[PDB]
């Protein structure tokens, strides 16, 4: 009945329906399991009207970023603001020592790229001599290191450039080594409303195209010359060409048995070898977010980017400094309770120095996820766990302790303390449309697998588009955005070329 | 009737001392270092001035220690005895304006992360696409500004240019005389501030027999016997014959020999005359000027904050409102030719405050070519040397918590004592300070000719002759250590 099929209204189906319109194409059809469009792109409002994207929030690699550049050429031509600069220098909170960003003595922003270029030199040209945990790559450097780093510098060291965990979602014991580190291709951009990028391009193709609530449970290729879908509504539909841009975790349900979770599609033939395979390359990391909303800013705008440090000891050092080599020092730290706000990392975007609203928008890393995600409707116990790290940030910017006042209790004898007025947070690890933030590697992993698999296709019909389908942009917007006109590219034509 | 060597080496630079210890390492005997100076060391010198404090006036860092294999050597020793033989001194960059005073770790100008975003875009300019002309550093930098103008504040095209211009203190040119494709190269990690880099050349120096240095015998020719001898002449006209020579020299002065005119200090002649290739070679290489001059003070009373000041060249508003109407590099360059003297803020400067990195009350300053030039040639006046350094030496004070300098070359205020110059670009034995890129240079083409050598018996080391270390000191001790080595074994063939 159709000759195009998109499955997922994300960025990527979003995109790939907008090129097949484009080129003319017709009669195809975007079916969507959730009520919106937009996938892992969505802004959502809070106290006052304010806005924020719950999933991405930035354009990466804007020296490149073909989305980007698209959107920067439409400000140019109509003026309208549609993303802001803000890198800015990070400041570094220590829970008992404060700041130590930018410390004339620890000097821990040099030693950081130091302990980048180890890590470099120790991937280049080896072909991948053993893969360990971004943590395991720290102990080396460490141990190797020891004789040139002070002992606050291998105290903080560590911790501080944990921030590379928020960048993947994981925890350093379970993030890959090897893919730890890659090339920041420019300055990063805010979007001021990823909505408005996913508006336009859900703009750009017939509206009657796109079918909300329909949860795809069975593609099935039979050699007949077309494809036959099967949502779990019961309407079917026989389609020359399908596009799957559900998220790689949903995607892996495929493999697995007793099709009847979520999203879970039924693939017949079954997805090959190459392809069930790649799903052996680990995947899916955890990015979350927690968005804190005050009355109004009181706090120094000193910078716009913060990360508050896991918890160190000085007892750590005296490890590093006895051990006599890595296997020592790899059970040398047997130190024998209880996540806290201060056991890992977290990284807060102080919006107000950006874009003028007094909020701060938190991201957090597995495991620590999917237990805030857990308890994300629980106002007073996520206040209490997150207090003493917001407090501490107060205080190393010139401001008071957090006062609650999420429920309406009005006073004006706070008019010199930041009032905390609601809480967001995430629910992607929850979503049985998502499971996850997007594409991430274990130790052990090699994404290109993946890639390549994915984008050659279940076959000559079945497709694949998404942000784990692609090299340049792996895991971002403009990725999952340039594999949708990509598959659609190749579509377009092997179409209109016939008739 | 000539004495009998087995290896002469000219040169007692670090290159020529390392093939030297390598030589007697590996059992040979009866070799020579024949050097022109009436010191060790080369471009390797420690000088003393006010009140016995020492400094580095040429090499003084040891650069990519996670690699560079003489630092490690070093750092073994500092193991063993636990002895101070470097301090790593890295420290955050303050940026300094003359009118706008400190611009570093600014909320607002974010400059370093501009900077780290036009390096990013020279990454992609040409280590991605074959094909593309090279063009001056500066040209470089107008090409970003014009490409990225939607994404940058006006004080950041205007300041943005004039910070990136601390990589002509790593190269000794200033940024229109720059290759943009070798401006940008990578840091093997930090580096270390050589406390006594004498300290190494001596060590080096006393691991081989001493009657095999020769001080103050300049060396003005080599010639090959067709059967397996080499003819080498001093000019204190002794003679010696050898079965190998290994070359040390630096690049600018072995250029001598492919000019017309043997009297020239330090030329060699040679004969056979140098290969096309090497000749060749010296058309598609040069050499850049970094200069020092080094501010000793009676006391410290200047804020320590960091150990590294850089202070920028003025720019202007006019050139902002440029950079926005251009249409393309064509008409920028076109407006941009908009026309006195040169001053102390004519060029960007970076001055090492020792006094936080080795507690030493003194400012070690770096200066690119055509200006090293011009102060090395007045290195004598003491007075207008002060006159000309004066105006930044006060705004860093201004920039430090302090006042004024006072001049007392001859109670809370910074007093001058001293001014100290280097002399590299009119020394005969150096004639310059290192090799470096001009744009449409390539130095591959010489380090290719100097590695095979002109023939079997007659070599070449030294910093410009060998690609990993290329410019530093560890390069040539390794350039030194591998001339050495063939040799060994081939005399060991024997
Ligand atoms: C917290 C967080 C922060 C992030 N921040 C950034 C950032 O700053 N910058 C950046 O570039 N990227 C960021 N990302 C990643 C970025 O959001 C994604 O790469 C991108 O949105 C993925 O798009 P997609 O179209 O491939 O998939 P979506 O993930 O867009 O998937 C497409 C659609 O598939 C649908 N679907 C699933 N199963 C079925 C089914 N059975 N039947 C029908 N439809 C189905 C889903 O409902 C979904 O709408 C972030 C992600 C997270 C989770
Ligand atoms: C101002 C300045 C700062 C520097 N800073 C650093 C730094 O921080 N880190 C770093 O790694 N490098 C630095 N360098 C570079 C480093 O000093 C050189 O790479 C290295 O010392 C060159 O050593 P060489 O043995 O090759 O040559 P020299 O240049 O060492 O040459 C060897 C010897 O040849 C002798 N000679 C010349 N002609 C004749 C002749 N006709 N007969 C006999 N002998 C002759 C010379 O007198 C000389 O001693 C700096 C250089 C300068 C000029
Ligand atoms: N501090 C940055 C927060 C947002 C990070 C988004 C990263 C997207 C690209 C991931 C690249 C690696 C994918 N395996
Ligand atoms: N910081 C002072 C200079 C330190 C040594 C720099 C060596 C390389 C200079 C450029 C020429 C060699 C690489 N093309």
């Amino acid at each position: 009945k159709k000759k195009v099929i998109i499955i997922g209204a994300g960025i990527a189906g979003l995109k790939a329906a907008s090129t097949l319109h484009q080129n003319g194409i017709q009669d195809c059809l975007v079916l969507e399991a959730r009520d919106r469009v937009g996938g892992r792109l969505q802004t959502v409002t809070g106290y006052q009207g304010r806005k924020y994207d719950i999933g991405a929030s930035w354009h990466h690699d804007t020296l490149t970023n073909p989305l980007f550049l698209e959107e920067a050429q439409l400000s140019l031509n109509d003026g309208r603001t549609r993303f802001v600069f803000d890198d800015d220098n990070f400041i570094y909170i220590d829970e008992e020592r404060g700041r130590v960003d930018h410390d004339k003595e620890l000097l821990l922003e040099i030693v950081d790229n130091e302990m980048s270029k180890f890590a470099e030199l120790e991937f280049h040209q080896h072909l991948g001599v053993s893969d360990c945990s971004f943590f395991q790559l720290v102990m080396k450097y460490l141990l190797q290191r020891r004789q040139f780093l002070t002992n606050d510098q291998i105290r903080y060291l560590p911790q501080l450039c944990r921030y590379l965990e928020l960048w993947h979602g994981l925890d350093w014991k379970l993030l890959s080594a090897k893919d730890t580190y890659f090339g920041h291709q420019g300055r990063n951009a805010f979007a001021l409303n990823y909505d408005s990028v996913v508006q336009r391009i859900a703009q750009s193709f017939p509206q009657n195209w796109l079918k909300l609530s329909c949860e795809v449970k069975s593609i099935t290729r039979e050699p007949s010359k077309n494809v036959t879908v099967n949502c779990e509504d019961g309407t079917v539909y026989n389609a020359d060409y399908v596009i799957i841009t559900v998220p790689q975790s949903v995607l892996n349900l495929s493999v697995q048995p007793e099709k009847n979770l979520r999203g879970r599609i039924e693939f017949q033939p079954p997805l090959k070898p190459v392809i069930q395979d790649a799903f052996d390359k680990i995947h899916f990391g955890a990015l979350g977010k927690v968005i804190f909303e005050f009355e109004e800013c009181c706090w120094s705008n000193e910078s716009s980017k913060i990360v508050t440090l896991a918890n160190s000891t000085n007892e750590f050092v005296e490890i590093v400094r006895n051990a006599e080599n890595l296997d020592e020092l790899d059970s040398m730290l047997e130190r024998e309770t209880s996540v806290t706000c201060w056991s890992q990392p977290l990284f807060f975007v102080n919006l107000s120095k950006s874009t003028g609203v007094a909020s701060f928008m938190m991201l957090m890393q597995a495991p620590l996820t999917n237990h805030i995600e857990s308890i994300r409707e629980d106002k007073e116990r996520l206040f209490s766990f997150f207090q003493p790290v917001l407090n501490k940030i107060m205080k190393c910017l010139d401001s008071e302790d957090v006062i609650d006042g999420m429920r309406p209790i009005e006073n004006i004898a706070n008019a010199n303390k930041p009032v905390l007025r609601n809480i967001i947070v995430s629910n992607w690890t929850r979503d049985p449309y998502s499971r996850g933030a997007y594409s991430a590697c274990f130790p052990g992993d090699d994404p290109v697998d993946m890639v390549v698999a994915m984008s050659n296709g279940q076959d000559s019909r079945i497709r694949f588009a998404g942000e784990h389908t692609i090299m340049d942009g792996a895991g971002c917007a403009y990725g999952a955005w340039e594999s949708g006109r990509r598959e659609a590219t190749r579509i377009s034509d092997l179409l209109k070329l016939e008739h």
